[PDB]
């Protein structure tokens, strides 16, 4: 009726939606709980309640804010200041790096941590096209960071709590930083393989439609949606016929 929403106000009011996916992560305990990105003001200290290793990478509202670590405050609680990446990303054991993306820079941190860290459970919360830049190995960027992490879109928010009229959709990508699907040696050989297999060098990588038949066999008609799993096998075959495997 008369209602009253004809002004110019906008709020995220999504403390339940985003706080939901982070509260549903449900970790084990041997997986640290890192939260990279920016500093909203409602998380991190709580994300620690899950595991026994918490540490803030941005803003100084963590550590001294954690309401007395119920863990006897004698585990991994540390506050970083300025440059980080090689300052926090540790090694050995398991971790849960759940951080969003500033939307202006991040692939760099996800690059070193995914290049030598053992996150195992990395959750990147982004809103725009970062999740698509990964599943899309047709850019060599998501593929380079895909062979080291098995991602699986799980949560998807169209920004309903983003009043009045949202614009972007923030989703949670369940990345799984594992060992490596491609031998670091044939890894550089893998990216290139993608390059030509991206633009349209299918008749160039195939000696005579032989691999083409391997594509139809893998129900991989259109690889445009392909995530990277196919390029992993398809290429693996080229690696067994040439001599780089």
């Amino acid at each position: 009726m008369n209602k009253n929403i004809k002004y110019s106000q906008n709020f995220l009011t999504s403390e339940k939606v985003l706080n939901q996916i982070i509260k549903q992560l449900n970790l084990k305990e041997t997986d640290t709980v890192y939260e990279i990105g920016t500093g909203k003001g409602h998380l991190t200290t709580k994300l620690a309640k899950i595991s026994k290793q918490v540490t803030s990478i941005e803003l100084d509202s963590h550590l001294f804010n954690l309401s007395s670590e119920k863990l006897k405050l004698n585990t991994r609680v540390t506050l970083i200041h300025q440059d980080i990446l090689q300052f926090q990303f540790p090694n050995k054991q398991r971790y849960k790096i759940v951080g969003n993306i500033p939307y202006h820079l991040s692939t760099q941190i996800i690059k070193k941590v995914v290049f030598e860290s053992r996150a195992s459970d990395i959750y990147l919360i982004v809103e725009e096209g970062f999740y698509k830049r990964t599943l899309d190995i047709h850019r060599t960027l998501g593929l380079l960071l895909h062979t080291q992490v098995s991602i699986q879109q799980l949560l998807k928010l169209p920004a309903e709590c983003f009043h009045p009229k949202p614009k972007v959709n923030s989703v949670l990508i369940k990345l799984t930083r594992h060992t490596t699907d491609v031998p670091d040696k044939y890894w550089k050989l893998y990216t290139y393989f993608v390059s030509k297999w991206v633009n349209r060098e299918y008749r160039q990588l195939f000696t005579k439609n032989q691999f083409h038949q391997a594509m139809k066999h893998a129900k991989v008609n259109n690889l445009s949606t392909i995530t990277y799993e196919q390029v992993l096998s398809i290429f693996n075959s080229y690696l067994l016929f040439n001599g780089r495997k």
